[PDB]
């Protein structure tokens, strides 16, 4: 049994996973229910309803950023600023114990589904200590925050002049409420191997950014001297030029600034043809592992 | 017989093909004739005649579009809609017992080729019930309908206010028109082996589809709020920069909108590089099927 | 001798190439000088010429059109039309027994070159008869004849109303000069590879050829009826829709024309996926031979 | 011992690495403080030092541009040119023993500790006549010329009319400051990686230019002539459509100028598949290279 488990490692067949219940025999059971959906019908179920409680909450957040109702906001017309709008309008809900915002409603109603989930979950671990050390836990903590730092910021906060501490610090916070999508990764098998591919490839994708970041500097300078002497010119200085050298080596390519020079376009042209020769070069480093990971299941 | 055949299955070389007859000894011979281009001569006619006839719809249906002849048209003003001019104008022809459209004329032509085709084949198919599981048999049947549903609309309707409950439901099947050109599926031995491949890559495909539709969200709401503080902004919603991702991860590129702000390049910038990460995860496990079910005739 | 010639036609390691002179012992002599240049230092010479000769002509050929000099033509303003000067405006040369055009002596002196190549080469020739199947003899005369093509509208035409006849015509002919960059196959051992390579995918080129026109039709109408309901539409008809299409599957992405509506977005947007699943299907079929045909030197 | 160094070369496990010491026991105890950063902990720093150093010049030289700060130059309103505001807007700092320019000062202290690192290490080489064939020691002598460059023109000029003479000269030398990005080659495993496989690629490199060469010059000038019976084309000349190609065969894509004519249009999308087929050709030659070359470490 000890020559056989170095031959399985060297093959790569190394599978040690092993789930210990709770113990508790029901704190044991009811753990199951929760970690395996393939125990019953109804575990099943529970990630039948959890893949479909994260959509609910990503239309319900794409959907306040629409003016057809964010035009229809507290601010129809956009005149000032208040201390209560400032949630209809940074916030993208209006938070109210009557809560005649249906957003706001909806908003709060996954919440709810992703503590039972997690603090259920966070209950009835094995490892306690370990938890944290468990990516797709830290995913789940990261989503509830920004809940509480709405309703925190709500309930506290009873004084003036607190935009000038922080305001825009707010509306980060209404970004990282995006990253709730990642929630999906506990139940897409293929998004793990998206997250091993990457987990296995930490030094060798920091060889396309370094190269990257090589040929976006020498060809944005490259480009702005020989756009230089124009009055009226697209280059006004270098880091403008990054915007022009990332769309240009990465092949989108907008048309928002040209060259227009004879100099900046021969520049210009070069910067096409290394971009495929800057990108295919750690590609198939990765989708190499890609593809080993994802049959690796076999 | 019986250790050779478990042999030839793991090896791939399963050619279970047997045409059989439909027994009728003409019946028999003369579905042989429609259903092998192989057999004689006039055997390859057929295939080159219904090859044509399927490229010559085509033309048909792109020019009625033109506006040499849809400005030729009933309305070559355009100032109204008349139920007679709704053929004209929404159906692309006139229809009439004169027909003098001529259009009109070439569409109804290679229709009766096709039920002629179909029909014929219907009634000396051998296995009966199971037509309808041969896909190559489905598309046969989608091609007729547009035809039986203008004529319908023509022959069955004398009365007021039909738009109001389906015209643009009319406008709808103006389209399906449109997948008549699978018909070539019969034909060609090379896109049916596109039509393997997607056979077999169903979940693989899946695969990018959803690694692109995390992708959009992530960096479309990521570009929102860093183009958020414009009154000048090209974002106005979310799901408005769910254009501009996939013109971004896509590296199409368009121009029609792009990120002015500087947190809105950077998170621009990302944006390109991963949209290569996205398709090209799973586009060698497309590929390496099409080369294999290209090959397999060999 | 007899199974080890089997042997190597399986291997592949078939170089049956025995060149014969042609046997006049110094017609074979200077055949040898106008084929090999290996044989001697001036037998490097001809081939070192020859190959600068080329470039001389396409410079030659394309500052004819810079409005440094079109602009400096006999109609520097651009107010009629003459038959003299339809040479310096349609031809891009003056011709005169003076010559007093720059370029008309600079393209009349290559032809010098080519044909002294070419005459000398043909009355040198081992094989008279299959001089023509020879594909890189096939360059050789198609580049000198435009040339004399030239000078017959010159010389015989002594008449009026030869425009009404054919004029453009004439302006096909200024094309197609175009082709004598082709010339250098017999120079580049690596651009015959690309002629090998194309010779040895001329059906599964055609996969992608019949793949994209597939894609092309099946999304432009598609994209037509998605953005049919507006006055404003950017797409009036469907073979204006062909243009974007290929804009669009080959992921060039202009911004002349983009849909509008949302609709024609969704539409639009797996158009941009499906020409990447168009392209690089019969790409690594081509690839694969090049990368083959390459190193097949050693 | 002599067949076995025969087959590890063919196998090209040949690592004849030997740093031989200066011999001094202190020249070559300090040598190897400037050469391996793995012999102590402070030889780490020196390279932790260096690399952190050329970025602080590279920010440095890029903030320069900006009009921020060259906005706020010497002409802050930009009406002429003296002598002195020559350095401010040609050089981008203002030289003087007082020396307010603060990234003049900046500028400076980076060359003390580069030439500091090279002199030091050319008093301490073991081979002193082939120290200018290794290539990373050319880049350490171009990053610090055009700073001597800027001085002798301060000064030993106190001339009139030297602008005359070289002045745009002088701006050739603000770019080639660039090339300065190159001295992480000694720091990064991978750049070196990448300059090895440019090192085996430099004849099927030479395939791609070529091949790409021929095909920028067949389809400008097969658009130009479509596009030329235009008074309103975009294409006035076919090296204006040089330009075009590059935009087109890269697949970069960019709406400055695109093809209206029916015919320009059909010529224009030819252009867009002949570029994946020009690229992809020798492209993965490269990589397989790159690939081969960055485990070769293992």
């Amino acid at each position: 049994e000890e020559a056989m488990e170095m031959f399985r490692e060297d093959e790569g067949y190394i599978k040690e996973e092993e789930r210990p219940l709770p113990e508790n025999e029901f704190q044991r059971q009811v753990w199951l229910l929760f970690e395996y959906p393939e125990s019953s019908g109804p575990a099943r179920i529970i990630a039948i309803v959890s893949v479909m409680v994260i959509l609910i909450s990503i239309v319900s957040f794409c959907l306040e950023t629409l003016p057809i109702f964010r035009d229809e906001n507290e601010d129809m017309h956009g005149g000032g600023v208040t201390f209560h709008t400032y949630s209809q309008s940074t916030i993208g809900y209006q938070q109210s114990t009557s809560f005649t915002d249906p957003f706001f409603i909806v908003e709060t109603l996954c919440i709810i589904w992703f503590s039972f989930e997690f603090l259920v979950r966070f209950f009835a671990c094995p490892s306690k200590a370990g938890f944290f050390t468990n990516i797709m836990n830290i995913i789940d903590i990261v989503a509830i925050i920004p809940y509480y730092v709405t309703i925190f910021l709500t309930e506290s906060n009873k004084s003036v002049l607190q935009f000038q501490n922080v305001r825009r610090v707010v509306q980060i916070f209404r970004i990282m409420r995006i990253l709730r999508i990642f929630k999906l990764s506990r139940h897409s098998k293929g998004l793990q191997i998206l997250g091993q591919t990457l987990k296995a490839s930490m030094r060798e994708l920091g060889l396309l950014i370094f190269f990257l970041f090589i040929g976006v500097i020498l060809f944005s300078s490259a480009v702005y001297f020989a756009e230089a002497d124009e009055r009226d010119s697209q280059f006004p200085s270098i880091p403008d030029a990054f915007w022009w050298a990332v769309v240009s080596m990465t092949t989108v390519g907008y048309g928002d600034m040209v060259p227009t020079t004879i100099g900046g376009k021969i520049v210009g042209s070069l910067c096409a043809i290394a971009g495929v020769l800057t990108i295919a070069l750690p590609v198939p480093v990765i989708v190499s592992n890609f593809n080993y990971f994802y049959h690796r299941e076999t």
